[PDB]
């Protein structure tokens, strides 16, 4: 909460996102695995509409890459304003912004369709309509006169659940408020932190509930979804590098029903 | 005829070459633009990656003749060759290549090529691991001329004969004439082991290319041209195919009308 407050956006991006978990030449690194999930996921044709929504963004975009070509309306958020802050300085190609190059590249070569990764980008930046605040301890997490399509055809959310719930009630809590931003049939792509209990972003400390696999099922159960799959990458110890003690990351695929 | 005016004509021209305004010219955009894949840079790496991709064309050593200061037409031959020779005329093609291979910033930038080829070859290699295998198996830059009978000199390092050659807008590029064009092919033939394979891209209907000052002047030859001098070297020819030149593509750097390719196997 007043945690947050303390969270620097380019420490975050500096932990997860450059060497060595930012490595994306080697496969068996958790920044492939990721991609692989998502790219598999929407090539089913199956994961399809106009509007999405990335819920808990912060300052990363990999995450909607191979999303961007499915939906044409696609809105961004996060609870804090420098995190949004970091996102307009690449979608809008400003000074100083983060280099996703690497990730966009290894899109386009997962996803195979002899794509160059600057159409990609552009693709992704034209798709991005807005940017939004969002608390997903609010029953309401976009507010009330949003901006945003409601519902979404689709939700995105990567390590943000886990990461501003106390515990697995809240957590359970959050994943239903966000749910209600979902339509009916919709689909909902969920990424996040295993067994993990604190991670640094330069002076914020936070705290995460330690989840499990089957918890995350059983959330995903009880607040209304199907369960179409649920996939665990366990962290290698090199990747285990004192920004925090994940161990091991989960991807489900789940459809509002 | 006397061969030695032409030849002396075009080594005169030579000198005036510019390897960085090349670059631009032909290796940044539209040209370089490998976005669109109707584009004359994606043809080329596809025509390169296809072929290296049937397994047969392999073995220990590849030559390439007349590499100027570009490494695009060994990205995907690197897999298949742990011994790969690079060689120019010019000195100052042979130190752009030296930049290159010190990875120094001062370098051409090669990555949208080497990424490129990783998307196309279709492994998931990332680039970075394409360029760093280039540079382990690239072990040497000779200085070669087409035009004499030993186009690497009397006892060269070069590990010979080779089990390939690669050769990009080369021998039309310094050939004042058809017979020339012939001749330069006969002599890098003796480079290439019998069963061996040669790769050659090339301008096709060009008479003029632009690098700095230098204006330089081509032979225009057809497809037809391309394919009876390699079946004259003694080459059985596997594959010729052609591309045209799209109009937007067409810059005032040259007057190039379309570019070949061509997979032959030497006879024997
Ligand atoms: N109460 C709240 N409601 C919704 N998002 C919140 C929140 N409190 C913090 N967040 C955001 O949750 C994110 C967790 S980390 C960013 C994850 C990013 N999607 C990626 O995958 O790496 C942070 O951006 C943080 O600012
Ligand atoms: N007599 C000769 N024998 C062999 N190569 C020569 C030569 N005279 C000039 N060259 C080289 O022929 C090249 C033509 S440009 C082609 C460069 C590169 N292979 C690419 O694909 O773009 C220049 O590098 C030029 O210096
Ligand atoms: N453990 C963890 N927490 C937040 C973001 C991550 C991104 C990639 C690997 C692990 C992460
Ligand atoms: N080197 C060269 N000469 C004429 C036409 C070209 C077209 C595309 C790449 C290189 C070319």
């Amino acid at each position: 909460a007043s945690a947050y407050q303390r969270f620097e956006p380019r420490a975050y991006l500096r932990n997860n996102y450059a060497p060595p978990r930012g490595d994306l030449c080697n496969p068996n690194g958790v920044g492939p695995w990721k991609l692989r999930c998502l790219a598999q996921t929407f090539a089913t044709g199956e994961v399809s509409g106009r509007t999405l929504i990335d819920i808990g963004s912060g300052p990363t975009v990999y995450q909607l890459l191979s999303a961007c070509s499915h939906f044409e309306d696609i809105t961004m958020t996060d609870f804090l304003e420098v995190n949004r802050q970091e996102l307009g300085r690449w979608l809008q190609e400003e000074p100083g912004a983060f280099n996703w190059s690497m990730y966009s590249q290894h899109a386009c070569l997962i996803e195979g369709k002899g794509e160059c990764w600057q159409d990609k980008e552009r693709q992704l930046r034209a798709r991005v309509k807005r940017v939004l605040p969002i608390d997903v301890h609010q029953p309401q997490p976009l507010g009330a006169g949003s901006p945003a399509p409601l519902p979404a055809d689709a939700l995105v959310s990567a390590f943000c659940l886990e990461a501003v719930s106390p515990d697995l009630a809240s957590f359970q809590r959050a994943l239903d408020h966000i749910t209600t931003l979902l339509r009916p049939g919709g689909h909902l792509l969920l990424i996040g932190a295993l067994e993990e209990s604190w991670y640094l972003a330069g002076e914020a400390r936070l705290t995460v509930v330690p989840v499990s696999e089957e918890e995350v099922r059983e959330a995903l159960v009880r607040s209304g979804y199907k369960v179409r799959d649920l996939r665990t990458y366990i962290m290698p110890a090199h990747l285990q590098t004192g920004v925090d003690d994940v161990k091991g990351v989960f991807f489900a695929w789940a459809q509002k029903v």
